C-alpha cells in the first residue's frame, strides 16, 4: 500500500501529499502500485514539482510499460514541457519509440505542441520512422502543420 499512496498523491497532483511521503515516511518514489506502475509513470504531468521531487530521490525515468510508453512519451504527447524538461535533465531517453513507432517527438508533432517540438528538436534522431512509414517531418507535412515543418527543417 505505499506505492499505492504515492501513486495516488501523485496522480491527484498532491505535492504536499508526495512530499510527506518520500521525505517523512521515507517511501522510495520507485515503490509498486497494485497495478505495477511507478508513482512517475501515473502522476500529473502538469505538476513539475512532482516529478523532480521524485526524479531527485531516485526515481528511475527511464521505466517503460509493455506498449513501450515512458513518461517521458506521455509528457511529449500531452505538451507538458517543464515536466519534460525536467525529465531529460535527469537523465530520460528521448530516443525510445514506444509500440507504435514514435519517438516523444512525433507524439508532439501529432498533437501540435510547438514547443515541445522545438526543445526536443536538436536531442531527436529525425530520421525515425514510426508504423506508418513517417519521419517527424514528413508526420509535420502530412497534418499541413507549417510552423512543425519549419522547426524541423532547420535540424534537417
Amino acid at each position: 500500500r505505499a506505492g499505492d499512496r504515492l501513486s495516488g498523491a501523485a496522480a491527484r497532483g498532491d505535492v504536499q501529499e508526495v512530499r510527506r511521503l518520500l521525505h517523512r515516511e521515507l517511501v522510495h518514489p520507485d515503490a509498486l502500485n497494485r497495478f505495477g506502475k511507478t508513482a512517475l509513470q501515473v502522476m500529473m504531468f502538469g505538476s513539475t514539482a512532482i516529478a523532480l521531487e521524485l526524479l531527485k530521490q531516485g526515481a528511475s525515468p527511464n521505466v517503460q510499460d509493455t506498449s513501450g510508453t515512458s513518461p517521458v512519451h506521455d509528457a511529449a504527447r500531452t505538451g507538458f514541457l517543464d515536466t519534460l524538461k525536467v525529465l531529460v535533465e535527469h537523465g530520460a531517453d528521448v530516443n525510445v519509440p514506444d509500440g507504435t513507432g514514435a519517438l516523444p517527438i512525433h507524439l508532439a508533432v501529432q498533437e501540435g505542441h510547438t514547443a515541445v517540438v522545438s526543445f526536443l528538436a536538436a536531442e531527436s534522431d529525425l530520421h525515425r520512422r514510426d508504423a506508418r512509414g513517417l519521419t517527424p517531418l514528413e508526420l509535420a507535412l502530412q497534418r499541413g502543420a507549417q510552423d512543425l515543418v519549419d522547426i524541423l527543417q532547420g535540424h534537417m
